[PDB]
């Protein structure tokens, strides 16, 4: 139908906007601490601690399959990256501190993204 196409064009444009959001959040991680999945070869007990692992490469795969229906779903995944790290790693670690800085800096990007998503519809 024409409606399914219109719906598909909206999803494509959301994907375009979320790709730009993702790039901007990932620049706030210059150490690439959150770029890839935590390695289960190197951290073999990880899944005993963290039930829903997440990372930027995994988000990008979902994004490029148009797997985020709305900004809320995308934010859920970003928040998993931060929150998983802050549980697994102690406060005095470069990993925890990296997550705090990513959360704080990402807040600004996500604030305007929400306005843009509502505004453009």
């Amino acid at each position: 139908s024409m409606e399914q196409v219109a719906m598909e064009l909206r999803l494509t444009e959301l994907t375009r906007l979320l790709r730009s959001v993702l790039d901007q959040l990932q620049d706030k991680d210059p150490a690439r601490i959150f770029a890839q999945p935590v390695s289960l070869k190197e951290v073999p007990d990880y899944l005993d601690h963290i039930k829903h692992p997440m990372d930027f490469a995994t988000m990008r795969k979902r994004l490029e399959a148009q797997g985020y229906k709305n900004l809320h779903e995308f934010e859920e995944d970003f928040d998993l990256i931060i929150d998983n790290c802050m549980k697994y790693n102690a406060r005095d670690t470069v990993f925890y501190r990296a997550a705090v800085r990513l959360r704080d800096q990402g807040g600004v990007v996500l604030r305007q993204a929400r306005r843009e998503v509502d505004s453009i519809g």
